[PDB]
């Protein structure tokens, strides 16, 4: 059974770079503070107790408001009066690092003029290790580089609105099976713990960490750990990726929170690098705590040291500064759990002031634009044969398939989405949004065609093949419209659990397609999904004249698609995924059974770093759309690659240092004049007998044994190989090459190209190609432009896990810029760098 | 059993009142036909056999082209780019004359651009005798005052677009149940002859009949005879309904063309007052027919004197000259059959030249725009409790129903809209068009939101109401969509043959409308429906602030909504029926089982003249929406009434156009290929017997025809008769009446003065509409209405005397906004 080595001590804040401010004011107010203060901001006050996902109580005689915490990754879920943004994956098929840092910043605005101080996004943990995994669609792309720089762009335009971002789910949650014991049990399942992903340290830090390092070097506050195992030791307890990898290498200043339900300890948690508990309570509403009180204790009676816990107050102080959040603070003003204007202030136990819970503040502003111009620059065009643009002199358009109309039970009429009715602009769980309005293809085309005075159908039930048949035949083109759903792990539709069975379209889309094209010699296909979809039976049949796949596009996805399919924006956007023959073709297959009796189920990542369009490489397998493959109604070409190599930190960290006193534990028992709200979790003693208000059945027992070696230590460290900066030791961020390209619109209307950059690293073991640079660059008909870039040492170097740092290593290594990961027409080997 | 008297001989054509034209050129090329080519003017080719739904052969010799009739009343059945207008029922609720003649002209421009000659409409029968008969939808109103009105000036804007009108069904098929013996049969009823309508003779006059006398007068040129009996003889050689109120009493100078499968004899039609045999065959596609090579031996024989088909020819070329036609023929460019470019040119045996078919001319111009606004001019504001007009500045609007929402089989997805899904923007049977396209409610009201910033959403399934009640609750209005649908017998939804089971909202509507008005103050109701239903248990719900009846709108459905609900036009339609308490208190039952053995059944109007309103005043009881009824964004007040008193015997003999010779010039030209199933006049051999095949061929004949159906001598002209409509006396203005109508309001508005008499007697209803108007006023503006009272306006039909007679009874006069809001009425002074 795979094993998670210790890593301690959990290292400390120390201001570094960007932080340092932040980090000084954080120091300066928590020196201020009582422990059971210090304790309030570490622990949710319990699930459903106050407004947010979840909420800390704050510090009120420091004027320090409970901090808010509310998903999404795409928009402020379970409010009212917000708008619903394009989900992640749409961002990463943009390659546009400045649509992901408006988004990112739309949504700050909006989550900030709730009252929310925290957004629990973006998303790039799962990676995308599976193309059926249930939530790759909330983060971006299979691919390190892809992933990292938008993650870190939409970090950016959150944190730049004055809202802390949290980059979750720290990590290696790649799947939605097992991924909770009591979500496990609802489905069947009986195991002792959740799934263990089982990662070598190379893969590891070349794949899954470097989005996280990227996050981390951009600012990130917060980090989500996650619900599953890490060789075996739970994501939110695990010293190694949390001390280690996160706190240690990657320098990494601001606060680790745990996922809702993803924490397993009290003692083990604070010294394994836990800084924040959510919601609070052990199970929902359980009115325990693995903190709050037990925390308090755990600091009175000597077995966590002041130091730790002076550390999480130190780093969540220093998250909520460096944003600006106490300039912007307002209490939430609108409640998760209700849409009524007055209700209990406590919702879970109706108790408390009975009082305004509601302000249904319109935070929506003008977002729809960015929405709506997001969803069309992400709107790829796999397939065009000379199909698109429609000119609006179509006589007659039909339009096909459920996809393009509306949701029966209204667009917000399944609970977080859990349904694929009607079009397909979101997908389910967590990860959602209220829908402000949804504007359906069905409408969005319609009206185009009723604008030129054409004819125009939509048949929506995908089992009418019948009228689907006899329409075709009449029309001048046929929009059908097709769908993939997937979501959390919690919500099950059709028996697809999180997780999706297949690969396969559903609602019978393959059927209506073909239906579709063997009656108009015009039949357009479009995507919407969460993934890449089987396209086989179809996409070569001679009647299928173009394929776009569109994503989740939000509350605009109508509008986004007919400024693409009607040429007011020529589609830009590039795969950011790889459309294989079958299933087989991508391997990483899901863990579905139980492979460990019931303990644990174990993931094995035997791939290594060979997922997604890497492993299609490195089987010589060819796909029928390749990661970074996208159509234009221009063409672009490259030429003139040039290469010009270019010119281009503390050993021991301090000792942990304690800010404030702690006293006796008669200081922190409960206040006299205080009731206590049921469910409520606070940080109070019952009694100053620690081991009776502990309420806990091992206190006490063999404690010494149970805190690993190390796990005390407050001296100085020594400064791992790889860490010494933000996001790893700074050298890695030299700039070693240059490199520049000539890119030319060679054809009759303005459009955007993405050049890409790929690099062989060289070596047995080494994908032949690896996505290192991108831009998105706007053309003029004929117009040229040099596209420049650089190569950074972490660019070029592998993971050497004998040395614990990355290495430039001596296979000769070779740069490639073209227009996908398999259209490279320029090629140069690169000199020797170091 | 009721018995249908005699009325012979068939009256000839006499080019009178505005035909002298028109029949002078049908003379002068009658004169130059051949006895088949007379008979190929008068017989379909077949069921399915040429284009249109109907289609004779036409007289090439001549250069006359086949004549081409197609369905419907409401737009261009069975084609392609052409466009689907709100149905009759909607133009009644406009009381709008100007529109209904605009809507007739969109839709002549779109029949002719096709190569259509005749339009099968429009339909004043039923009048609407029963509020859930299947095709009521399809005329107006069950009022004969309005109805007729409206009937004439559509066909007035058809006929001046150059397209022959053919008003329909005459007459009493008020019920779609056992309309058709195969029909009947195929819903398990076992019956020998059609539902016969036994009605008295003063309500004929006083309600169904008057219509197509208006109908006659504004000059239709066709006129198809119904499925059903009449006192049990077929409404297609009725004699007293043909010859004697048609032709002899209304002075009718056009065709009479059978409905489809209503020709029941060859000799007994033709000499009962029949013109035209549609589709041609006895049976759909029986390769027999009634006429066709049937008719040229009846002439040929003697049984059929050579006047009557003379005058057939004559009658049906006096209504195609009428209108101009001869001057915009061309070819029928599409086909009903198949929307394929090319196939065989006769499509039902699959036979001739292989060739185009369909030219897919787009014929739609402009007409969304008429359509739209009728759309919006025939909503009816039945309640507003202050809710509308909406400002597009609610934060967030719930839409609700499916009645809101797409057909998910896409708008012509259920063939002749035999289907009751999505948003009911059209009933279902003949009378149908195929839309280009269909703005439902949900996308014009989220459209008009989204313009304005606010949220919005619809449910669409009518037992999702745990979503519709958590959406209620947060929304700042609910607009609820409820219908109820209904159409032409041989198609069945959900049980409801034709005509409907029930007058209650479909697809759970009542508890629809519950459901939103427990959680949102602020719900609002839109009705599309074929008629009234029964809103009783919801309609005075305190959180009900608005209900609307919006009819079956056609094509720009939810933008003529969305127009009145946003203000950009103030509704100003007014209801063209009564809305009852129950299904009870409208009486006038269906026949809805066997109740003469397996013969006929027998329909009695034993209610006579009061159905609608006329029966709820005559029982004293009290609608919830009166038959007029109709709310406006602003008021108007009615006062001032002023009144004001105001200062041929016998036909010419039967003429004959032309020759006829021996048979054996009619028999088959030798080098023409017989397309199987077609039917021609033509016969086998100069063989009469064996040519027609009639089993019944040459025996008894005298004994089969009525006496005087032969006579072609001079005829009596009737009391009643002698001119266009009637008596030209009957059309004297009596009396005038003047009242000065106000915009007391703040928002510019149509109102609609109703004037009604009280003709007075122990049998009359106590007020019968008779003129009206619809007048544009903005705010504090006035004008004078002024109109005049007829001779026939204040006549009851005297069968003694057989004729119309203004009663000694003392009559008033009435004038307000419905036929319950009268503030203003007088006597009237004794006229004669
Ligand atoms: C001051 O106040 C404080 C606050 O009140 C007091 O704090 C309490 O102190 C107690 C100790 O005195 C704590 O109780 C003990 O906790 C441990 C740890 O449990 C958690 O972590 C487990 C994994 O642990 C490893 O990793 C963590 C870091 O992630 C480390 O901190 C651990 O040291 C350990 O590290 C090794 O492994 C990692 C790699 O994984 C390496 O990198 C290191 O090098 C080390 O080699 C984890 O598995 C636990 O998970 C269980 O609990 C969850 C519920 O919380 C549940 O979700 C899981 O499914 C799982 O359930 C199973 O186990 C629990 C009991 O733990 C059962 O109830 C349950 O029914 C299941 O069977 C958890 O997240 C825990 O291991 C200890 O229990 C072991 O030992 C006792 C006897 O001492 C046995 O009775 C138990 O059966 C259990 O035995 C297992 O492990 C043995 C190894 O020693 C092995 O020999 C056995 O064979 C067996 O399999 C204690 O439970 C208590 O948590 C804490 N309370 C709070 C609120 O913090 C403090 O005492 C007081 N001070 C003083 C001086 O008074
Ligand atoms: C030159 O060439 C010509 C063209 O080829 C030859 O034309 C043929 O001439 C034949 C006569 O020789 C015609 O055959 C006869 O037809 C008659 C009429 O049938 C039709 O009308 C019936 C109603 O009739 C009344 O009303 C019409 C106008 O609507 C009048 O024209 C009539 O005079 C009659 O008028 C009276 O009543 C009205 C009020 O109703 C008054 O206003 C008047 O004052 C008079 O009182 C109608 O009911 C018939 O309906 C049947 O046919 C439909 C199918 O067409 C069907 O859908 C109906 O359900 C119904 O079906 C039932 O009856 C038929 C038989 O007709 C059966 O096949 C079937 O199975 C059903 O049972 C129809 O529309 C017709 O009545 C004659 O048949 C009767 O008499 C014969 C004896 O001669 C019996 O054998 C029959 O059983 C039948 O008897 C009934 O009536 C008797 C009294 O009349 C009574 O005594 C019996 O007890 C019984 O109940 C003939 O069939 C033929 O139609 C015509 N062909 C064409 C193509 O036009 C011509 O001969 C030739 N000339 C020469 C000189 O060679
Ligand atoms: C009642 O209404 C009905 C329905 O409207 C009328 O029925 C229609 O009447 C038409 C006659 O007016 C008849 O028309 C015929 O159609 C035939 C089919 O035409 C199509 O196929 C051909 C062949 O490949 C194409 O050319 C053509 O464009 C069509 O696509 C034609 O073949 C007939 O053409 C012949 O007659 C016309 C004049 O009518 C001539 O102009 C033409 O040149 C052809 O003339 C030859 O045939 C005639 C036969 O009468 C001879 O008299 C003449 O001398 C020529 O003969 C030479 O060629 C023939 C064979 O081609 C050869 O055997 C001979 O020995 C010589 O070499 C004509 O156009 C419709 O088909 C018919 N419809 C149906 C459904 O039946 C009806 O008339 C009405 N009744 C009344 C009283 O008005
Ligand atoms: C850790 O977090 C906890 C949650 O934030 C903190 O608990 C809260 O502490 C505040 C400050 O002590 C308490 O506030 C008190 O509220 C009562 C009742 O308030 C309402 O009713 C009155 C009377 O009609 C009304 O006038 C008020 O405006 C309120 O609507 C007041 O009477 C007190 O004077 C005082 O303001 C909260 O009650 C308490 N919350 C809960 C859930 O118990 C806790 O202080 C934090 N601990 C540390 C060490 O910081
Ligand atoms: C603290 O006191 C409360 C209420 O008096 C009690 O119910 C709760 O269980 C106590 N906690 C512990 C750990 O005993």
């Amino acid at each position: 059974l795979a094993f998670s080595p210790p890593f301690y001590p959990s290292p400390w804040a120390n201001g570094q770079g960007e932080w340092a401010e932040a980090y000084q004011r954080a120091v300066a107010i928590v020196s201020q503070m009582t422990l059971d203060e210090k304790v309030n901001l570490t622990t949710g006050t319990g699930w459903e107790l106050e407004k947010c996902v979840g909420q800390t109580g704050g510090v009120p005689r420091l004027n320090i408001g409970g901090m808010c915490l509310q998903d999404s990754p795409l928009g402020i879920r379970d409010s009212d009066y917000n708008s619903a943004f394009p989900a992640g994956v749409n961002v990463a098929a943009t390659w546009d690092k400045n649509l992901a840092y408006l988004r990112g910043q739309a949504m700050g605005q909006e989550f900030s003029d709730k009252g929310i101080d925290v957004q629990l996004g973006p998303a790039a943990g799962p990676l995308g290790r599976s193309p059926d995994g249930g939530r790759n669609w909330e983060g971006f792309s299979p691919d390190p580089a892809l992933t990292g720089v938008l993650f870190a762009e939409t970090i950016k335009g959150i944190q730049d609105a004055g809202v802390v971002a949290t980059a979750k789910h720290y990590i290696l949650n790649e799947q939605e099976h097992f991924r909770q014991v009591a979500e496990a049990a609802g489905y069947g399942f009986n195991i002792s713990d959740t799934i263990s992903s089982n990662v070598d340290d190379k893969t590891i830090h070349e794949m899954y960490l470097w989005p996280f390092a990227d996050a981390v070097r951009a600012g990130v506050g917060a980090i989500m750990c996650s619900y599953n195992q890490i060789n075996n030791s739970y994501g939110c307890q695990n010293s190694y990726t949390l001390n280690k990898l996160l706190k240690a290498e990657l320098g990494f200043q601001g606060f680790v929170m745990s996922d809702w339900g993803a924490h397993h300890s009290g003692v083990g948690s604070a010294l394994a690098g836990l800084d924040m508990s959510m919601p609070g309570d052990i199970t929902f509403d359980s009115a325990t705590s693995f903190w709050g009180t037990n925390l308090t204790i755990a600091v009175l009676n000597g077995t966590v040291p002041q130091w730790r816990v002076d550390d999480m107050a130190v780093r969540i102080m220093a998250a909520y500064y460096k944003v600006g959040r106490d300039r912007l603070y307002q209490p939430p003003n609108f409640s998760s759990w209700t849409r009524d204007e007055y209700g209990f202030k406590y919702f879970y136990p109706q108790e408390g002031p009975y009082e305004k819970v509601n302000h249904f503040v319109n935070v929506q502003r003008n977002h729809s634009e960015v929405i709506r111009k997001l969803g069309a620059d992400s709107t790829v065009l796999l397939k065009n044969n000379n199909a698109l643009p429609l000119t609006g002199k179509e006589r007659k358009v039909a339009i096909l398939g459920e996809d393009a109309g509306s949701n029966s039970y209204g667009a917000n009429g399944c609970s977080d989405r859990g349904c694929d009715n009607g079009t397909l602009a979101m997908a389910w769980g967590s990860g959602t949004a209220e829908f402000p309005y949804l504007v359906t293809p069905e409408q969005a085309i319609q009206a185009e065609v009723l604008k030129h005075k054409g004819s125009v159908y939509a048949i929506t039930d995908n089992w009418a093949l019948s009228q689907v048949e006899t329409l075709a035949k009449q029309a001048s083109v046929s929009l059908v419209f097709v769908n993939s759903d997937a979501g959390e792990g919690y919500i099950s539709v059709d028996g697809n659990e999180g997780d999706r069975n297949n690969l396969t379209l559903w609602k019978n889309g393959d059927n209506l397609i073909k239906a579709a094209a063997n009656n108009c010699n015009n039949t357009i296909v479009v995507i919407h999904s969460v993934g890449p979809v089987l396209v086989d039976e179809w996409y070569d049949h001679p009647n299928v004249t173009a394929i776009l796949w569109a994503g989740l596009p939000g509350q605009e996805s109508g509008n986004s698609l007919a400024d693409v399919l009607y040429g007011r924006v020529n589609p830009g956007a590039k795969s950011p995924f790889t459309w294989g023959k079958t299933r087989e073709a991508y391997g990483d297959y899901l863990v579905r059974e139980l492979n460990n009796g019931n303990g644990a189920p174990q993931d094995d990542f035997s791939e290594g770093v060979f997922i997604d369009y890497r492993g299609f490489d490195k089987r010589n397998e060819t796909p029928i759309y390749e990661f970074g493959h996208g159509l234009s109604y221009t063409t672009f070409n490259y030429s003139g690659l040039h290469i010009q190599v270019l010119n281009a930190v503390a050993t021991e960290t301090g000792a942990a240092p304690t800010f404030g006193q702690v006293g006796n534990a008669s200081d922190y028992v409960y206040p006299e004049g205080l009731t206590r709200i049921s469910k409520f979790i606070y940080p109070w003693l019952n009694s100053t007998d620690l081991k009776a208000s502990s309420g806990d059945p091992y206190y006490g027992v063999d404690t010494a044994e149970h805190v690993p070696e190390g796990a005390t230590d407050g001296s100085p460290q020594p400064v791992l190989p790889a860490g010494g900066g933000s996001g790893g030791n700074p050298r890695l961020y030299d700039e070693l090459i240059r490199v520049s390209v000539t890119v030319k619109n060679t054809g009759r209307v303005a459009g955007d190209a993405v050049p890409q950059l790929y690099v062989s690293l060289g070596g047995p073991n080494e994908p032949k190609v690896v996505l290192r640079k991108f831009d998105r660059l706007t053309l003029k008909p004929s117009e040229e432009t040099v596209w420049t870039t650089t190569l950074t040492r972490r660019d070029l170097s592998n993971w050497d896990v004998a040395a614990q740092d990355w290495v430039i290593t001596s296979y000769p290594k070779k740069v490639h810029v073209g227009s996908s990961s398999r259209q490279l027409p320029l090629h140069a080997a690169l000199p020797k760098v170091q």
